[PDB]
RNA sequence: UAACUGAAGAGUUUGAUCAUGGCUCAGAUUGAACGCUGGCGGCAGGCUUAACACAUGCAAGUCGAGCGGGGGAAGGUAGC
């Protein structure tokens, strides 16, 4: 189970006589064969935040139906002000995407893809958008099943 | 046989945050210029500004089988 650490930030909370500082971590876990999830963790110190983020990531996971090592069809997704576009690519292309998308795609097992961010590039929002796009991607078998047809009829 | 296959982000407003929005950076390119330095070859390129003013040499001649004159070389004959 591959685990990637997307971002770590230091945050502050004001109290009387000073500020309380903490750390937040965003992590993405995956199996490289169509299962992936992400999570966040907050703690007074970095390792505990990373562990909590990993625990949340393992709790929040989905299954993604890949077409080989690439996507089934072009995907448009958004979460808040972050919009993402993803496109299938031929073998040998690689993962042409930003780091936040790249972690999710590699953990899900995508090897060739072309991706783009529009709008805000906040790491958590971009991860949410990519996660939604991968979750909502469909496949020819599901399309044929829902239309009451055969995959050869669907083409 | 083949003639196309293609899209990455980062920094910076706040005690944290998310958004909006400018500014800045990583690329490719050049008839370039300047600074430091400098061995060779091949192939290209070389006043982007004053269509400002130009010394000097050269860059449009050739035909005597179109024509009449006119020149200067030799030869031969003659004499002394
Ligand atoms: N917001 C705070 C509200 C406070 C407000 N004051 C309330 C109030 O005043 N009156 C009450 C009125 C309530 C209202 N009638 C119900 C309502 O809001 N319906 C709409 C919201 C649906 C649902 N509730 C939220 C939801 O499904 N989120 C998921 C979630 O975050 C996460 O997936 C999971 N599973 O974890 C993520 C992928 O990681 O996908 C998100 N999905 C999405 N992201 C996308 C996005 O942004 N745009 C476009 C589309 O693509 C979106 N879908």
């Amino acid at each position: 189970l591959v685990e990637k650490l997307v971002a770590v930030d230091r945050v502050a909370k004001v109290v009387k006589g000073g500020r309380i500082f903490s750390f937040t971590a965003l992590t993405v876990v995956g199996d490289g064969n169509g299962r992936v999830g992400f999570g966040r963790g907050k703690a007074r110190e970095v390792p505990a935040a990373i562990s909590k983020a990993l625990e949340a990531a393992r709790r929040n996971m989905i299954t993604v139906d890949l077409a080989g090592t690439t996507l089934q069809h072009p995907v448009n997704a958004r979460h808040g002000a972050s919009r993402v576009y993803m496109q299938p690519a031929s073998e040998g292309t690689g993962v042409i995407a930003g780091g936040a998308m790249r972690a999710v795609l590699e953990a899900a097992g995508v090897h060739n893809v072309l991706a783009k961010c529009y709008g805000s590039t906040n790491a958590a929002n971009v991860v949410n958008a990519t996660f939604k796009g991968l979750r909502d991607m469909t496949s020819p078998e599901k399309v044929a099943a829902k239309r009451g047809k055969s995959v050869e009829e669907i083409q």
